[PDB]
C-alpha cells in the first residue's frame, strides 16, 4: 500500500474547515455546509476516475446525501467498502468528527488512482449523511442495498474520529481477519492498540446484517487513563477529544501525528484486504 501524505489529508479538513465558515459555522444534515461537503468530496473522486452516485433520503424534513463511490474493475461478488460520515453537528465545523475519517477515506480513494491500483475484489467507498441524526444515512444505505447485493460485500471499513488530540489508537474488536490487518499495521509501527469499547457509529448497520466490519478509532469524551498515557503521551485525566460535538472541533483539534498513523492503516487495511 502507499503511504497517504499527511499534508493531502490535511488539505481536506481546510477546504471542509472553510466549507464550514462559509455556511453558517457548521457541515450539518439539512444545512448547506453539509452538501457544499459532499461536492468538494464529489468532485475529486470524479477526477480521479471513480463511478460516483448521490443517495439522496430524507429525514426530518430535509434532503440528505450519502456520496457512493465506485473503483471500476474488480470481481463484483467480492466488494471491499470503506467509509466515514460526511456530516458535522451544528455546533461547528466537525473537523475531528468527522472531517478526520472522511478525509483518510478520501486520500485513500485518490491514493489508489495514483498508483494505478487494480484491486481484486471491487471496491466501493462511502461518505455517509445524517449520521449524527442516529446513523440514518448508513441504515438508509444498508437497508436500500439489496440482500445479492449485500452478500457480495467481502467488509466495511469505519473511520469516525481518527484524528484526537489526546489520542489512544482503538482498533475495533470485529470481523478477526479485519482486525488483525489493522493491528499488524500498527504493530509494525510498535504502537500498541487497544480494543474499542468507548463507542455507535456507521459500521452498525452492515455489522448488524453480518456483513464483516472493523475500523479505527482515536476517542471521543471519555478521559485518558493514566495507563493510556503512558502507552501513547498525551495527558491522563483529560478528554481523548475536548472539544468533541463543540465549536472548537476545528482545524485546531487535530493530532497530526494520530491522523497520520490512521490514515496510513485505511490505506494498509484496504489494500490488503482487496487483494
Ligand atoms: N459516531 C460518533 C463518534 C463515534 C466514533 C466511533 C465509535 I466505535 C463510536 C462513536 C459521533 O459521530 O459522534
Ligand atoms: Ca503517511
Ligand atoms: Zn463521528
Ligand atoms: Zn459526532
Amino acid at each position: 500500500a502507499p503511504d497517504i501524505p499527511l499534508a493531502n489529508v490535511k488539505a481536506h479538513l481546510t477546504q471542509l474547515s472553510t466549507i464550514a465558515a462559509n455556511n453558517g459555522g457548521n457541515r450539518a444534515h439539512g444545512r448547506p455546509g453539509y452538501k457544499a461537503s459532499v461536492d468538494y468530496v464529489k468532485a475529486k473522486l470524479d477526477a480521479a476516475g471513480y463511478t460516483t452516485t448521490l443517495q439522496q433520503f430524507t429525514s426530518g424534513g430535509a434532503t440528505g446525501y450519502n456520496l457512493i463511490a465506485n473503483w471500476p474493475g474488480g470481481d463484483p461478488n467480492k466488494v471491499l467498502m470503506a467509509g466515514a460520515h460526511l456530516d458535522s453537528v451544528s455546533s461547528g465545523a466537525g473537523i475531528n468528527d468527522n472531517g478526520s475519517g472522511s478525509a483518510a477515506v478520501l486520500e485513500t480513494a485518490l491514493a489508489v488512482s495514483r498508483a494505478g491500483y487494480q484491486p481484486d475484489k471491487h471496491l466501493r467507498f462511502a461518505w455517509w449523511g445524517a449520521e449524527e441524526l442516529g446513523l440514518i444515512g448508513s441504515k438508509f444505505y444498508v437497508n436500500n442495498l439489496p440482500s445479492a447485493d449485500r452478500s457480495k460485500l467481502a467488509g466495511y471499513l469505519n473511520f469516525d474520529m481518527i484524528g484526537s488530540p489526546n489520542p489512544g489508537y482503538f482498533v475495533y474488536d470485529d470481523d478477526p481477519v479485519i482486525e488483525k490487518t489493522f493491528k499488524n499495521y500498527f504493530a509494525g509501527l510498535n504502537v500498541p492498540t487497544e480494543i474499542e469499547t468507548e463507542g455507535r457509529s456507521d459500521h452498525a448497520p452492515f455489522k448488524n446484517v453480518g456483513v464483516p466490519v472493523g475500523g479505527l478509532f482515536t476517542g471521543a469524551g471519555y478521559t485518558k487513563s493514566a495507563a493510556q498515557a503512558q502507552k501513547w503521551g498525551g495527558t491522563a485525566g483529560q478528554a481523548f477529544d475536548r472539544c468533541y460535538h463543540s465549536s472548537c472541533d476545528s482545524l485546531s483539534n487535530i493530532n497530526d501525528t494520530a491522523l497520520d498513523r490512521n490514515s496510513d492503516a485505511a490505506a494498509h487495511a484496504i489494500w490488503t484486504l482487496s487483494s
